[PDB]
């Protein structure tokens, strides 16, 4: 048996009114000992039950066991420790993961939004580039808008470690040639740890 | 004990004068069963020693062996298979992986530069950027230039999959807010199998 500690997302740990929950699953727990049992500890503490809440599923031919503990914003933001320890008697010692966010001091992710190049208006559809660079850590949330109106067609590269020690990526909207030139105003939001309201929005137009 | 084969680098494969290799490495070789034995066929053709070469390494608690074959760019660019079949007394039965490129025809990249934004001109620093979009497969080079002479201070993020079906990816430049002021001119290199001479170069100036 192989236990995966997963973390929250990013939106629902900078979104006060969201549900980030650190998610415990267990795979090959087998039929002949499916009994696994689950110990939840933040940062020291058995939270005991807190509000943790497993349940059983009949794989492959095999079992597999997930339970979750719901994340307070504030522990998660300031790094706690998150231990999930599973016990279960076919499994020799009982296996404990732990977790938190990427260890160091947050930095304010500087965004900048690029107009797309000369050369592109040659074509039939441009690229709207918007860079979010020197934030840490890399946990961040990036989307497109062009009005009250969320965007379809974009698409954002993983963070890439700069040289600085410092993270950056790029995000790219694609639109129709016109829109832009009917002077349309796109938007590029960001969410993260060091932004002010943990929100930043940069504007494009023609 | 098993084993990962490793593609040739885009840019040794892009250039004749450059030499391309497959690399084949074999992990977890525990101490009592040193004898690993990498047998490896083109395609169909055991190249039998072609010019294969191992060597072992005592690491861990354990071994590393690896074997490299060189390859032929005609080859490799035809899209050939390249197997390595491991052998090793404890390994019940052989390991016998293959690699090669992707299947599809390649897509041209297009090249845009993009110049700092006035947002970005308020630091002792400014950004550089290359867009390149729209190719296919994803083994690609981009590299930078100021001159005669190449430049230190670039990052370039890994393919993503676009909407086409097709890739982008972006490349930051960072210089001195001086350096690009006082008039230099930047080029942005992209090496990949579907361009003229294997090369194109899109340039920038203040
Ligand atoms: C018996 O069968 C089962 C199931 O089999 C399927 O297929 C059969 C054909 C079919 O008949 C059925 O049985 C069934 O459909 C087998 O189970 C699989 O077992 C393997 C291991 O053998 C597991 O592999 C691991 O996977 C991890 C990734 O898992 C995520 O992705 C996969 C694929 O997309 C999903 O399946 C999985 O569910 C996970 O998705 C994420 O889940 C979480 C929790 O649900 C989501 O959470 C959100 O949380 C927020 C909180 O606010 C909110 O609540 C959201 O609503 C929630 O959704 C989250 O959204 C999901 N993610 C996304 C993007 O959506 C891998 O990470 C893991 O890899 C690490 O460990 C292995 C092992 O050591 C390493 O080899 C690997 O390299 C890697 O190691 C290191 O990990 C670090 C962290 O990742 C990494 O940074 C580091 O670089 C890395 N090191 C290196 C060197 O690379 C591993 O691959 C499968 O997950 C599991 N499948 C399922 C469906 O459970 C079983 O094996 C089989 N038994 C046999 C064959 O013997
Ligand atoms: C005992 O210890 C050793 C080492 O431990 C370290 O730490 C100790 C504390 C210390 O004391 C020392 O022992 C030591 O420092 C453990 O070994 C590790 O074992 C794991 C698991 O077995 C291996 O994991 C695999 O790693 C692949 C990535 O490997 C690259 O990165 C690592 C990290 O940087 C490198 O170390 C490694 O060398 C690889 O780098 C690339 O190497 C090639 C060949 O050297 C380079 O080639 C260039 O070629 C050009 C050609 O022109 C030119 O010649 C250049 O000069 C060459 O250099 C290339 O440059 C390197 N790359 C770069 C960027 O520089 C993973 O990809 C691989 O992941 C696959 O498998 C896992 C497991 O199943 C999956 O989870 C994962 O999803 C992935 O699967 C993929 O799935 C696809 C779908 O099925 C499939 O299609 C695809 O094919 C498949 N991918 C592959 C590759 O098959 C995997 O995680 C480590 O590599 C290995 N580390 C080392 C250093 O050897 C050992 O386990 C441990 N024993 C124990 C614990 O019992």
């Amino acid at each position: 048996p192989s236990v995966f500690l997963f973390p929250p997302k990013p939106k629902d740990t900078l979104m006060i009114s969201r549900t980030p929950e650190v998610t415990c699953v267990v795979v090959d727990v087998s039929h002949e000992d499916p009994q696994v049992k689950f110990n939840w500890y933040v940062d020291g503490v058995q939270v005991h039950n807190a509000k943790t809440k497993p349940r059983e599923q009949q794989y492959n031919s095999t079992y597999r066991v997930v339970s979750v503990l719901t994340v307070l914003h504030q522990n998660w933001l300031d790094g706690k420790e998150y231990k999930c320890k599973v016990s279960n008697k076919a499994l020799p010692a009982p296996i404990e993961k732990t977790i938190s966010k990427a260890k160091g001091q947050p930095r304010e992710p500087q965004v900048y939004t690029l107009p797309p190049s000369r050369e592109e208006m040659t074509k039939n559809q441009v690229s709207l580039t918007c860079l979010v660079k020197g934030f840490y850590p890399s946990d961040i949330a990036v989307e497109w808008e062009s009005n009250g109106q969320p965007e379809n067609n974009y698409k954002t590269t993983p963070p890439v470690l700069d040289s600085d020690g410092s993270f950056f990526l790029y995000s790219k909207l694609t639109v129709d040639k016109s829109r832009w030139q009917q002077g349309n105003v796109f938007s590029c939001s960001v969410m993260h740890e060091a932004l002010h309201n943990h929100y930043t929005q940069k504007s494009l137009s023609l």
